[PDB]
RNA sequence: UAGAAAGACGCGUUUUAGAGCUAGAAAUAGCAAGUUAAAAUAAGGCUAGUCCGUUAUCAACUUGAAAAAGUGGCACCGAGUCGGUGCUU
DNA sequence: TTGTACTGTAGCGTCTCA
DNA sequence: ACAGTACAA
């Protein structure tokens, strides 16, 4: 009439329990549903379920911000464009559309191949002209000649398209350098300027592209210098570093994947034993030689510099074309302007996440956004949405009044708490002066003008799935809480809705458990016992149940069991002792892989080049993989049981089949809209619409001779059997190791260390348990050949480490994916299992959360 | 020591553009050149925003667009992953 | 023409704020 | 986990 729960709380795994007052488990008769023939199951209430950890939402963060900075870049050249477009289609309507079409192949796309000028002479003078768009630029600062508008556009798209970084705030003009307050700012900017730009001799107001030109011309003579000393010196290698893309040369480093250090570091030693190179190696080590324009360390550049540049072209060109004069603070408003932190995203109340509050609905753009925002309210609710609710000053604030009397005054103290409540949310110049507008009349103009800078920091301290999406916390970690809410449900479920008398459960997080599972005996209707996890471990080892959590996942359950009989035992007191030995020997535990829908990315990133493969995803929808290429390794969501006919051969037959087919993460909206219609495209005919079955990954297949077999993939399976190896093997495979720890005291406890010696022969047998078991539901037989061969000829070594890699050994045989492991010296190679074939009559097992009710849906008597 | 949200930057990848020349029946061989740009950066979605799209939730069966609710006897002896016995309606 | 065995492939670095 | 090459039918 009395039960108790266990369950032990980790990232991965929840242990259950039901323990009795003789600390007995239990063993039940659960009905079985299905069209099998068994309609009983008899099953033990002990089990363990286990499930992948959860994941945090960083990646999901980046990936989000990344997608906004792109449609953001976008927008700006659909600005510039825009201002444009009234002018270039004038001279060039096409334009535009050859800078869009550019991607597409020479028959897709719909005008001339070459976009910047739409003939191939003009467009081989232009890159002959001007080698990069750095050229372009100089020339443009600096020449005060007029210029084609397709030249300018090309100019000013590349000033905005990477415009640099904001981490500069002052105006930091690029002609300035290379009344102590304003020299002194002027070093400051030669400093910077110094850590950013290397020379300039010749003064222009472009000297980031004079820089950069700079590079590209030692570049072209250094690689002059070693082909004619190559050519000189080692004429076998010219083949293997210029040409060679695969072997990391300067082919490699330009036409391959290569980056500059592993050139570098290649380059070195030849550039060493050959002779006259003493300039290559001094610049090799200075990281100058035959550098790229585009490289990693631009990183450092501020958009000033290119704001700079963006301001002299058109101001250069300004006469020449009027239409940049009439809106030439457009265009440095478009490279200027980013959107304020404090704003969040420009939605319209359709984002989780955005706050943001607009005064007069316009889309906002660069030039209206001071007008059409309200910063006020915006950059309030930016502070106050992310800080919790509730669950020296008298020293300080004397220098700004300028007496104490005054500051111990009470009436009007409270709009005194709330100047500091402004100054310790807010922090812009403007914008506190905006809210500290309030106490204009009660001070003169110096002392708030003063005051605005007293920064202040720190702060003083349903259904169920609403009752839990509000708690604290990462998401990673509450995975174990729901699951664990819901096996308390279904343990509860299971006995006719009867509360247990004590739960056993396993620092501050779990402290916050503790009370958020004992809010529920008042908000979802249990003497909750906050077991510490030393308790456990030290009576697991003052007696003989010890573990090895190598060999298999019973222990979470054996845990669990644990958890219980401590708790229940602490609660009673400078037969039963004697059952607890048979329940931890026992064969038969519930072990659930949760089956779990995969969500998340399409694919693995890598845009792979152009195959003629058809397994190349598509990038896009009119973007054909055969051409453009794409995508590799889809992530399946979950397999499909289909039965269908499919016609096959030259001498086409309507021929019945039956096998499981896999959704793909972007196929699942697809599929899910209308089930038969998709795979009728993907070739099936007369599918039956009834009989379709979901399998999600880790769906638990029952084949013949008790094997077990879990799904991975539609393509791939996973090891589904757990041996259980008697306890008294499990304890000498404990004691034959961790000598210089195991005693803890010198003498006594010698006979831990004697055990194993006397009892060598274990090993043997376990030899024979692991080969029984492995033909079992392993059946691997040439890697069973070498581990024999491998434990003969080795089976005289010391005990400790044959044991030690005996526990290695189990990787043959634990629960989930197959891995090479070690043993004594050589790589046992895995084995995958790339056969479904077996599992489409096999009988699928349909499991309870704690995996006490099951459904047997036998596969062979469908279709 | 780590959790959530916002604004940015620089690479990388992919396709195209940057006329390769000479000897060539050709296979291929010698020679020249290489640094840059455009576009995409989850397919896309509709509430069409300079918004959203990888976090969380998810055995089966019956209702319910969904949300959400409901659906499976006990005692004993054994234990190769659970087996059987008897009572019960 | 359809299954098995063996080997290879897999986006990232750096900020700023309350 | 999936892709690609290399063979057994």
């Amino acid at each position: 009439k009395k039960y108790s729960i266990g369950l032990d709380i980790g990232t991965n795994s929840v242990g259950w329990a039901v323990i009795t007052d003789e600390y007995k488990v239990p063993s039940k008769k659960f009905k079985v549903l299905g069209n099998t023939d068994r309609h009983s199951i008899k099953k033990n209430l002990i089990g363990a379920l286990l499930f992948d950890s959860g994941e945090t939402a960083e990646r999901t963060r980046l990936k989000r911000t990344a997608r906004r900075r792109y449609t953001r870049r976008k927008n700006r050249i659909c600005y510039l464009q825009e201002i444009f477009s009234n002018e270039m289609a004038k001279v060039d309507d096409s334009f535009f559309h050859r800078l869009e079409e550019s991607f597409l192949v020479e028959e897709d796309k719909k005008h001339e191949r070459h976009p910047i000028f739409g003939n191939i002479v003009d467009e081989v003078a232009y890159h002959e002209k001007y080698p990069t768009i750095y050229h372009l630029r100089k020339k443009l600062v600096d020449s005060t000649d007029k210029a084609d508008l397709r030249l300018i556009y090309l100019a000013l798209a590349h000033m905005i398209k990477f415009r640099g970084h904001f981490l500069i705030e002052g105006d930091l003009n690029p002609d300035n350098s290379d009344d102590l307050f304003l020299a002194a700012k002027n070093l400051s900017d030669a400093i910077l300027l110094s850590d950013i730009l290397r020379v300039n001799t010749e003064i222009t107001k472009a000297p980031l592209s004079a820089s950069m030109i700079k590079r590209y011309d030692e570049h072209h003579q250094d690689l002059t210098l070693l082909k004619a000393l190559v050519r000189q010196q080692l004429p076998e290698k010219y083949k293997e570093i210029f040409f060679d893309q695969s072997k990391n040369g300067y082919a490699g480093y330009i036409d391959g994947g290569a980056s500059q250090e592993e050139f570098y570091k290649f380059i070195k030693p030849i550039l060493e034993k050959m002779d006259g190179t003493e300039e290559l190696l001094v610049k090799l080590n200075r990281e100058d030689l035959l550098r790229k324009q585009r490289t990693f360390d631009n990183g450092s550049i501020p958009h000033q510099i290119h704001l700079g540049e963006l301001h002299a072209i058109l101001r250069r060109q300004e006469d020449f074309y009027p239409f940049l004069k009439d809106n030439r603070e457009k265009i440095e408003k478009i490279l200027t302007f980013r959107i304020p932190y404090y704003v969040g995203p420009l939605a319209r109340g359709n984002s989780r996440f955005a706050w943001m509050t607009r005064k007069s609905e316009e889309t906002i753009t660069p030039w209206n956004f001071e007008e059409v925002v309200d910063k006020g309210a915006s950059a309030q609710s930016f502070i106050e949405r992310m800080t919790n609710f509730d669950k020296g000053t008298y020293h300080d604030l004397l220098k700004i009044i300028k007496d104490k009397d005054f500051l111990d005054n009470e009436e009007n103290e409270d709009i005194l708490e709330d100047i500091v409540l402004t100054l310790t949310l807010f922090e812009d110049r403007e914008m506190i002066e905006e809210r500290l507008k309030t106490y204009a009349h009660l001070f003169d103009d110096k002392v708030m003008k003063q005051l605005k800078r007293r920064r202040y920091t720190g702060w003083g301290r349903d259904s169920l799935h609403e009752h839990i999406a509000n708690l604290a916390g990462s998401p990673a970690i509450k995975k174990g809480i729901l699951q664990t809410v819901k096996v308390v449900d279904e343990l509860v479920k299971v006995m006719g809705r009867h509360k247990p008398e004590n739960i056993v459960i396993e620092l501050v997080e779990t402290r916050q458990i503790t009370k958020h599972v004992a809010q529920i005996l008042d908000s979802r209707m249990v003497k909750v016992i906050t077991l510490k996890s030393k308790l456990v471990s030290d009576f697991r080892k003052d007696f003989q149940f010890y573990k090895v959590r190598e060999i298999n996942n019973y222990h979470h359950a054996h845990d669990a069991y644990l958890n219980a009989v401590v708790g229940t035992a602490l609660i009673k007191k400078i037969r039963d002792f004697a059952t607890v030995r048979k329940v931890l020997s026992m064969p038969q535990v519930n072990i659930v892989k949760k089956t779990e829908v995969q969500t998340g990315g399409f694919s693995k990133e890598s845009i792979r080049p152009k195959r003629n493969s058809d397994k190349l995803i598509a990038r896009k929808k009119d973007w054909d993989p055969k051409k453009y290429g794409g995508f590799l390794w889809p992530t399946v969501a979950y397999s499909v049981l289909v039965v269908a006919k499919v016609e096959k051969g030259k001498s086409k037959k309507l021929k019945s089949v039956k096998e499981l087919l896999g959704i793909t993460i972007m196929e699942r909206s697809s599929f899910e809209k209308n089930p038969i219609d998709f795979l009728e495209a993907k070739g099936y005919k007369e599918v039956k619409k009834d009989l379709i079955i979901k399998l999600p990954k880790y769906s638990l297949f029952e084949l013949e001779n008790g094997r077990k077999r879990m799904l991975a993939s539609a393509k791939q399976l996973q090891k589904g059997n757990e041996l259980a190896l008697p306890s008294k093997y499990v304890n000498f495979l404990y004691l034959a190791s961790h000598y210089e720890k195991l005693k803890g005291s010198p003498e006594d406890n010698e006979q831990k260390q004697l055990f194993v010696e006397q009892h060598k022969h274990y090993l043997d047998e376990i030899i024979e348990q692991i080969s029984e078991f492995s033909k079992r539901v392993i059946l691997a037989d040439a890697n069973l050949d070498k581990v024999l061969s491998a434990y003969n000829k080795h089976r005289d070594k010391p005990i400790r480490e044959q044991a030690e890699n005996i526990i290695h050994l189990f990787t043959l045989t634990r629960l989930g994916a197959p891995r090479a492991f070690k043993y004594f010296d050589t790589t046992i190679d895995p084995k995958q299992y790339r056969s479904t074939k077996e599992v489409l009559d096999a009988t699928l097992i349909h499991q309870s959360i704690t995996g006490l009710y099951e459904t047997r849906i036998d596969l062979s008597q469908l279709g």
